[PDB]
């Protein structure tokens, strides 16, 4: 209950309730290495939400990829968790959302979008803690950023996310 | 201790900074129970602000009802509490407040609201940590709401606040 | 330990970001003489931010005054912190900063705004923790709050800080 209230401030400490969320990945190199040995594939950012009493959203990343893109691309997901006032809420969940890879160069920015699909499991209003994620297998060629570039800087990287509010 | 503690962060996780809030009452059954036992008459809510150093207020609620509705209703009454920049706010408190039990089916909303009286000891600025509670003793009858309806559901009740915020 | 959680847990309830901080600064008697009498001459404020992910900055101030006012006036400074996201930044810091020592009768209050200087390392992107403070060390003569009037009330003062977030 200590690594449990540690953990929950943590939380509440990268919380955002305006649909923005900005993930610096720190230790790089590291965690990079992890996942190209198949130790640690994938890795969950803290939760934010599209409104203080919003939907609750989190992100999903392989920085050695996933299905199609593993081992040649970053993969990237969206993930909608179940949240403490979604029976407040509309289902399913239908915000366009925007992934981002942050060049720190802010010259050249690695985006993609996706509009959620009313018919798809992962926006349905959630029965466990997370629904299956989805999002970009192929979001980034590893060769461009992590080899270098300026995605990585000082041995990290910052990944943003933005939901569309239009309608909520 | 760290009962201290593990209770500021959950003050602060409630908080909110706007002048509305949403209080979501979990276990509704057990503490519905336990107010029409006499054992647990009524509940706080946790507290909010009506902006980032405005005034401190909180719900306080009597699921079996008080006073005039006592058995018959659910009481919900406004609080104003000392808050750290109580020196820098005007007084009496007057601003309009809106209390409501959210409908879970978005179709029929309880909803009353009330201008506090300046001449009311509820509302001047607070010698003790809260002052006498304000609100609505016949709030919703325990027919409408709790014996069933679309107020209650998955065991788990709604309550929303809006501060007006007109001259702050 | 706890004293770092416990630490963290304050921080976090102090932060604000939108680049407008309000100082509550207790027991101001106490600390009065513990700068008089030079045991404690300084005293840093929590944190605060231009924006979600923005700069990271606190005060500084004097009770007893800094080099020009040491002894006659209330030195105030302004602190750029290295802050979490600097990297994506525009460096140097270059908004323009508001102080203000707040009359708690609401009529006469202590200002004072600066530019900060494209040249001053205290600008700069930081390498350590916190730049090298810049501010007023004249900010307010001991004489006209201290000494009773309407800034100090019920043994404390309220320190104001409003960032400029222009082109932000």
């Amino acid at each position: 209950a200590m690594a449990d209230l540690e953990q929950k401030v943590l939380e509440m400490e990268a919380s955002t309730y305006d649909g923005v969320f900005i993930w610096k990945i720190s230790d790089f190199p590291r965690k990079r290495q992890e996942a190209v040995a198949g130790r640690i594939p994938a890795i969950f950012s803290p939760a934010f939400y599209t409104s203080r009493y919003g939907y609750k959203m989190c992100l999903r990343i392989y920085l050695n990829g996933d299905g199609t893109g593993r081992g040649t691309h970053l993969s990237l997901f969206f993930v909608v968790m179940k949240g403490p006032n979604d029976a407040l809420l509309r289902w399913p969940f239908n915000q366009k959302v925007t992934l981002m890879l942050l060049d720190q160069n802010n010259r050249e920015h690695v985006i993609d979008a996706f509009r959620p699909d009313v018919t798809s499991s992962s926006f349905q209003r959630p029965v466990n803690d997370m629904n299956i994620a989805s999002g970009c297998p192929l979001f980034c060629p590893v060769s461009k950023m992590e080899a270098k570039n300026s995605y990585v800087r000082d041995d990290a990287i910052f990944i943003k996310a933005i939901v569309d509010l239009t309608g909520l």
